[PDB]
């Protein structure tokens, strides 16, 4: 099982000091810190086996190509996709959603159709669908929230109809920490012939994820939140849908033939969706990140994190005038407001105490609006965070209270 | 000035051995090796200042945001853009071309219009325009080649007309090493009201590049060819055009406001075109790469490389039955065929001698077709390559000749 202290000693940024104080990094929901195994796997790859990966003859290139197709496989196993060919390497969740929206969206959603998202979505699971609806004349319908941060599921009967082509929904909210009941919802959507895109940017680091049990048609996530590098993410599409999708970006490596007088032909899935040099260094790093989480055990992480969350919720009970947002069973993040202070001031005092939290709309304006607040403060409690970091948060909020109140 | 030996000692992969032999990496045109200053700038950033960059309050995040906006500025200075706000961070040249093609292309090229590319383009400067022409009903016209690997400029009068909305052309060919006369061509295009997109993936590492003197409207290049990481590239657009372009990817950070009942508004250029977490690690690395080239001096590099090229061309003169393709003044790469052996066999023998060259169509099928060959072999002679690596190439080709002939 889990030793938080052994885990923290893998993360070099956690030794840092900030504003002369010891960093309490509580913003892993925005981007996670990377263990040195991740950092060094990327660096070693650049120091020793670097080459172009376009299935080259020469050795380094042939080896780099295989290391990359191994990360594809490993990622596919990590989410239990049926095969490696169902995963497309993207820049991150956001790019993965725009690829679906354009490639699948353009040939499957028509004027008069509708698409459903929820009021808790992140802007990455909003904007691309908004753009698709404008382009084709479809309607974007929304599942409303309940006060407690959970979706009003009683509204589906009225949102799902025979024009519903897609449900795009978050696994886990980045502000509320709510986990949506994806499997039952996917069951429902599928009964109307609607596909489901699952945004799992805040799910893959907290517990095991199984796309076959989910039965989601599309699943997306980013590496930088899952202790990996930036610039790399994964888009999973069911083989049967991926095989009919037309290309989105065009260029090198995604074509089979290119003619200036007979036109161009495409290569097969997944490679049809990856144009030009891939972020090979980010792919190697992402494989390291996946091996590092799998070796900790998602179920040991989940367990440590859950207990940390319970500890935090319980101590925050003694911060006066604290508003929490979201369900009690929240995963990963704690979204809150302190009395009437603007979150911006609350996060500047916390920052000034060496405590990193995220403050603002969190790329979720419609969720702020639902709560009728312009912004919120948010703490992430990841696998490398401690009781002591929690205590500093509580104390800092109490002091912010005393001083500004 | 330039010490090739001092330069090589910065590149860790050049000490490697391959197939038990000392690597002679002659494939920098496909992707370049990275100096340890580049590798370590990325790694240090992850070990010590890592955070989300979405203009966060907390310290690390505020610092990461500034490091990134400094790389934007530095890149803008490296190509002499008038300002930092004319550069968009992309995955690489390919993504930069698809962004222009969609964002600018969709609102500016209509049914009946035409777009001009050349017969030497790379697939990245082909495919996106092919897709745009299919979507809107425009015609893709091509500047033909001369035998020597130079464009037939006498054909422009017949290709440019009042329906020509764009010229997309390479700076430097990745197979022939030809440098197109961009400034005069841009002058011409502009006289018809056509914009010009310059593909400079093979220009930025060989000599200084100045987008104001060029007067190109769009310029693209990738970091992995310019001694930098993967997953990061630059798209330069003239401020006046960039300011009217609508967004391409949607999501976090590129919006000003997001409403589920009043619609969404956009932020300003460049940030309107960057959705979701950026490849922050690749950006830091790209800044290191830019500082490392600028400190060598593009003009010292150009000079060393040119002399290396002259040395190579002269020794290859004693390889029997060698076909070279491209002009004598070629930059960077040497494209060739050995007698009647398929390039694939030539590159496997070379590989087996520890010599990495690229063999195939090089993501330029129309250029192979022009030469009526399915493929070619290609050597890159970059700033870290030596006379001795050239000699091994020549010797290996002579032996391949003797054995297979």
């Amino acid at each position: 099982i889990f030793s938080v202290d052994k885990v923290r000693a893998d993360f070099p940024v956690l030794s840092r000091e900030v504003n002369g104080l010891p960093l309490a990094y509580l913003d892993s929901a925005a981007s996670a810190q990377k263990p040195s195994q991740v950092i060094d796997a990327e660096a070693e790859f650049y120091r020793h086996g670097y080459a172009a990966v376009h299935r080259g003859i020469h050795t380094l290139s042939a080896q780099a190509t295989e290391k990359m197709e191994n990360v594809r496989k490993r990622a596919s196993l990590f989410i239990n996709a049926r095969s490696a060919e169902e995963l497309v390497f993207v820049r991150g969740t956001t790019e993965g959603i725009n690829l679906v929206a354009n490639s699948w969206g353009n040939s499957n959603v028509r004027a008069g159709d509708n698409i459903i998202i929820s009021q808790m979505e992140h802007h990455a699971n909003i904007v691309p669908w908004q753009m698709l609806c404008a382009r084709v004349g479809a309607e974007l319908r929304v599942i409303p929230l309940n006060p407690d941060g959970t979706l009003q599921l009683e509204t589906l009967p009225t949102l799902f109809d025979e024009k519903t082509r897609l449900l795009a929904i978050t696994h886990v909210s980045n502000v509320l920490g709510t986990e949506n009941p994806l499997a039952e919802m996917i069951t429902l959507a599928h009964q109307h012939g609607a596909k489901v895109l699952v945004d799992g940017a805040q799910a893959v680091m907290h517990h095991p994820v199984d796309v076959q049990a989910l039965d989601c048609d599309f699943y997306v996530f980013s590496g930088h939140k899952l202790y990996g590098p930036t610039g790399i993410g994964i888009l999973y599409v069911k083989e049967a849908l991926l095989q009919e999708m037309p290309p989105w970006e065009g260029g090198g490596s995604m074509i089979a033939t290119v003619s200036l007088s007979e036109g161009t032909t495409w290569t097969k899935a997944p490679w049809r969706f990856e144009a030009g040099t891939p972020n090979t260094g980010g792919i190697i790093g992402l494989g390291a990140a996946l091996e590092y989480v799998s070796a900790l055990g998602l179920n040991n992480i989940a367990e440590y994190e859950q207990n940390l969350m319970h500890y935090a919720l319980s101590q925050l009970e003694s911060v006066p005038d604290l508003t929490l947002y979201g369900p009690q069973n929240r995963l990963g993040v704690i979204a809150f407001n302190l009395g009437k202070h603007h979150a911006y001031d609350v996060g500047s005092f916390l920052d000034n105490y060496g405590i990193a939290v995220r403050t603002g709309h969190h790329c979720a304006m419609p969720l702020m609006a639902y709560y009728n607040v312009p912004a919120m403060c948010r703490a992430s409690l990841a696998m490398y965070n401690t009781h002591e970091e929690v205590d500093r948060l509580v104390t800092g909020l109490q002091r912010i209270h005393r001083l500004l109140g």
